[PDB]
């Protein structure tokens, strides 16, 4: 590997990259833009030591008068069904409302695990408001107090829209004041001097400040039974979430995943890359056919293709491989199914007859051959009915039409084709039709599946195999013309099909593909 | 070894792998989720030093005033038979059951080992109760107390279902002591102030919190003949277990032991792999036969079987391999048994059979021959009975009902098979099948166990030998040839059997094999 | 890579090298040039400890009181609509104005965001100006007050030229106060004396001195309820921005851009660079034309160019590798289009049609072909009319005017140009006319786009390609002789296109070219 093949690689998988890192930016930006503002406020203590301070500040006795003070054991939250809906209803604009209530008295459930009774209050209008703990609605007024079905609330100066609801919770004292040493946190900002940096954080700024003033007079009052320079004030700027620093760790995240993926896939990839790949081992490449993005015929529909382009140049170097052969008869095989023999095979042989030379077409694929379709048929009569012994050598011949060739379809699908391709029958077939025609192109299953092709190529002179470009694998095409050769067939070449454009490939070896029209 | 290698090894034993961790993380699981939870409260103590007072709090003299107050050497505990009854008891949303006892004095055993005596209470309603302590039952009221058969016990407020059984155990006051103190802690929390952090955890959050409170009352009234800033509260989160640690290492555990395990596995693995490692070696391997999942010939009843399709690509290879033989006989031999010599045999003669030839198949396995059983037999008048004399050479030979070939089976189980072989009868048999039949084929013992392939190698104008996939060994193979070669015959080639597709395989040569209908 | 190397790759790309260096020296002059001048006053505390003192002189207290008493909660700029107006009024010489502002109450809009609410003043002269707020024009007077549409404003001492804009903003008082505390800082000095360094930074030297020496009579007077031995004074040399510092690091950011960049070109670069590149693998090169920079063709507008000499050169050589050839037909075809081939062949047939031989140019390119543009033509009756039947052998041949050699164009373009090459007319016509012509030159298209050439490369005795200098690569060369020598056609050798001098290239391997007249 080196600068040029990476380079490539990371070209060729830009689409992926991009996806992933736009993916995780998107999720950034959406976290950053929906999680709550959690602002700070902070005052300062003079102590005329500070290290028991700490302590005596931070204890429950302090913290709960607060809480007995503040009514902090009072927990009501705005109702928003998803987990977005307070941070697209802040985005949009709409200023969160909020109701006070100095007196709350739940039934007090106190089962084995919901500690916290919790009622839902839904406003509907300036004064009137309704309440349901478990189904049991009830209608109250802001002013009067309501004592009924073991309730006892009182609520005081809706601020809110009609429609809005609240989930009413009564903590208990020791969760409150867990809550609030939580969010509480003492310093000394000079390690011996006598000032105090109380801090509080939250996401109501007025509160979270009435919260530290009552918290700071508290241990005042307690002390002188400590001086205060500065009450708490709330600085309008969040603390939380750090925006910037969420999407550079979002985009940073997103960069490492697409190029670990990337890696992965680079060194799970076996596939042939070039014909180079090919040529090192010792097989001859006779042809690049690429990608035609374009049941018909590519070089009659399409005659000025890239890839009818490169079959062009497979029939010329056809022209010069095919002399000092034993017959007129080319077999094209391949090693796995779906490679492009039929593709190359069908093509191979409309360009061949476009030059004025008589051309025919068998389909030996006596398995899943579609030749007929792909040409127009008349399926009666085909090579496996002309094998069986029921048909005749000039009953079995038909003519393409828009190609100036003719052709053999498979017929019906026989039990035994690997048996029947072995009868006589097949090679008298062949001497006959080389006689009359000047070239016989014969279409048969891979070989690495089945052995009708090493059958049919003991009677062929010149056999080619198809190798896809990134599917097959040069141990895979080895390993078939060594199969081939096992049984008496030599395979002149290989033709690598469906080879597209690459940047690493072109960092690697280079373009070898043009265009020029 | 490579990604490729390792992720292809990965792969092949992702069962295994999963199994592994599934069970791991379920045993972890079942354990957080049974465990009991231990609950931990804690007290704030101000100190006018500190350094000999957490030795004061920690000694036998507080600790001991702190048990004799609250009677905590009468352990009570209630009684679910298996070590996992009291956490499905919790997990069903039972309550636990708790009596008050303050009176409790056992008849004192004290014997050498069971130092603490122990009875058991069974409830039978809000009155009444029943205890017995070695089988000697006893019955009595909350309230009354009783003095019966050296036992005092006195029995308030049972707050529990009938039938529930608890277990009495009065504990010697040095263990209770014990158990406290190693409950109980006390921390500075400045290593200066005078704040001590007293801590004490426990399975019941109001009595961990009633004895601290005990704990630091006798502490106060021992010292004032220290301020007592927080009494002791509960957190009611338990403290222990730590659930999603403990599911995380079982996991990471679960992986561990599977990686390793499947390290070791693929470290001490010796078969064979692929035709590759039999050809470095120069052994010509002309098939490779997949397992075929489908007393029957394969190639009878399903002979469109992958099976049969990669033993008709064998018989393509043997039509030209077994030109320019002096004869035509072949014999399949293989290194161990169990390796598919006569599965390979029995098929490649009935796919040879249904070419219209005429073939021949001898079960020259004197020893442990099932070819009759396989085909349909009539057991007189076999091999060993035409060898041994007894038998002409027109009455043991059969006819296959499925197969379209000939037979000839063992007969009876001779006492000196290797030397029946020897006789030149057998080769008088050889001579004249080769006249009347296009091919004999003959099925042997391993080469590794007895010689009679040895023997009968002499008159084979072909030999092939049968390798298993993942049983047998490139060097079991080589010896198997040598051996074979040692004694004048000469090994043409060997056929894999019993492939597999593996995902290290693919990653290592590629695929080699696929389906086509 | 060694010092020549990089010598000369730095001396190639000393352009973009320059370019981009002027270009981050230039942004950071600007700069530079632009920002803002920050001022630094200074005062000394004189604490007969100050460890608390550091943390009373920077508290709400200390700095609420110096904000109350110097009215630093109006804030007033004057308005340059763009970001370099400030600076580039300040380079011009012009002196910031000013006015004095004691009272300003805004409505105090205070909505979602906008917590800061602010208005534009426009100077109409020396005592009357103009207030809007949003589009609400007012008219004010310096001395009377306004309070108007909720607008409290009194404006002294307007020190400005009329039509100048100021916007006057309302900051809150912690605002203020935030802004004042990060401006300011305290010191020690001896981290054991009573010394204390107040030092306040800003852009208004005479405004700076005077909020410090508030500040220290603040916390003296609060301090009596201290000595200052230092009254605060502005060190005229801005403190910001460091100008030499900034200039600096902009040269070398400069010049590591532009070492990576070019780094990265010269590691991604891939096309030829001399023949002996070409050499390495066995390819002769016949010539090396350089670039020319002066539908005409060069071999006769200007003969004495540097790139006819070295078209000579190639003459030269060719009359040594064209003797024992089969005929006297050479092609010259190329790897890519736009490779130089029509440029080479049509100017080595002027060349060698000077020396008094007779030369036919052949324009056997059916698809893009402009010779006969380049030659001035009569379009009828082509090389295709010829090939298609339709022209005789007589009527297709024409004279260039400045040239002294015959031509034959393409004609109109067929659809089957591939299929038109290969008629026996082609071969008819190249037999005839190596008869009549000393020399036949044969334009072909590239080869690794069409198979054109191969199929005219048959009856060619010679065949040259033509290699691009940079755009090419040897791989492609290889792979398009490979391609040539596949289809039976044998390549004399190459010949490297447009070459260039680099000094890279020269500290490699040398000049090899030179000019001489
Ligand atoms: N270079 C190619 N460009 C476009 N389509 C192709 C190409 N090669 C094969 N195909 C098409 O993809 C399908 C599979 O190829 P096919 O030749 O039919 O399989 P097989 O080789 O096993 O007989 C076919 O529909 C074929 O037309
Ligand atoms: N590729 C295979 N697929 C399915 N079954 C097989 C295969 N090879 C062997 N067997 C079966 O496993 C058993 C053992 O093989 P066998 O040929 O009888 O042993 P041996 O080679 O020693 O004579 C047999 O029942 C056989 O049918
Ligand atoms: N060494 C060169 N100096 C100046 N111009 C050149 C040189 N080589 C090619 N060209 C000009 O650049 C253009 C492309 O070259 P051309 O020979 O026409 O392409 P092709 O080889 O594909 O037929 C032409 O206009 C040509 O005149
Ligand atoms: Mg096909
Ligand atoms: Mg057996
Ligand atoms: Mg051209």
């Amino acid at each position: 590997i080196d600068l040029g093949r990476v380079i490539g690689e990371l070209i060729d998988h830009r689409k992926l990259i991009i996806s992933i890192t736009s993916v995780f930016t998107l999720f950034a930006i959406l976290y950053a833009l929906l999680a709550t503002p959690i602002y700070e406020t902070d005052a300062l203590i003079q102590i005329e030591q500070s290290a028991p301070e700490t302590a005596l500040l931070q204890s429950r006795m302090i913290l709960g008068k607060t809480i007995d003070d503040l009514n902090l054991q009072i927990q009501i939250e705005q109702k928003y069904f998803p987990v977005i809906g307070r941070g697209l209803a802040r985005l949009m604009g709409e200023k969160p409302g909020n109701i006070d209530i100095t007196r709350l008295y739940l039934p007090d459930s106190d089962d084995i695990s919901n500690n916290t009774p919790s009622i839902i209050l839904t406003v509907k209008d300036k004064e009137n408001y309704s309440i349901n703990s478990d189904g049991i609605q009830l209608n109250g007024v802001v002013g009067t107090l309501l004592n009924e079905k073991g309730i006892s609330l009182l609520v005081n100066e809706i601020d809110a829209k009609p429609g809005d609801q609240f989930v009413i919770t009564q903590l208990p004292r020791l969760k409150a004041i867990s809550d609030l040493l939580k969010s509480f946190s003492v310093a000394d900002l000079g390690k011996d001097t006598g000032m105090l940096t109380l801090t509080l954080t939250g996401d109501n700024p007025k509160r979270i400040s009435h919260i530290l003033d009552s918290i700071s007079q508290n241990y005042l009052a307690q002390n002188i039974a400590v001086r205060i320079i500065d009450n708490a004030v709330t600085d309008p700027n969040p603390v939380r979430p750090k925006k910037t620093i969420i999407i550079v760790i979002g985009v940073v995240l997103g960069l490492i995943v697409s190029v670990v993926l990337v890696l992965f896939q680079v060194f799970l990839r076996r596939g042939i890359e070039s014909p180079e790949q090919l040529e090192e081992i010792g097989i001859n490449v006779y042809a690049s056919i690429p990608i035609s993005e374009w049941d018909t015929l590519l070089a009659v529909g399409n005659p000025a293709d890239l890839a009818v382009e490169a079959i062009r140049g497979l029939r010329t170097s056809l022209h010069f491989a095919m002399m000092e052969a034993k017959n007129n008869v080319l077999m094209i095989s391949g090693a796995s199914p779906s490679a492009g023999m039929t593709f190359i095979s069908s093509n191979l042989a409309a360009t061949i007859a476009i030059t004025g030379k008589k051309v025919l077409f068998i389909d030996a694929d006596l398995r899943k051959g579609y030749a007929h379709k792909m040409f127009g048929h008349k399926n009666d009569k085909g090579l496996s009915e002309f094998l069986s012994g029921q048909a005749a050598a000039e009953m079995i011949i038909d003519k393409v039409e828009g190609g100036g060739f003719d052709y053999i379809g498979r017929g019906q699908i026989p039990p035994n084709p690997a048996e029947l391709l072995m009868h006589p029958r097949f090679e008298q077939l062949l001497n006959w039709a080389s006689q009359n025609y000047d070239l016989i192109i014969i279409d048969t299953p891979p070989i690495l599946a089945v052995t009708d092709a090493a059958i049919i190529g003991r009677y062929a002179g010149t056999c080619l195999l198809v190798a896809r470009f990134e599917k097959n694998t040069v141990k895979e095409i080895d390993v078939s013309m060594k199969r081939f050769e096992q049984s008496g067939v030599v395979v002149k070449g290989c033709i690598l099909n469906g080879v597209v454009k690459k940047a690493s490939s072109y960092y690697r070896y280079g373009h070898n593909h043009y265009g020029y029209s």
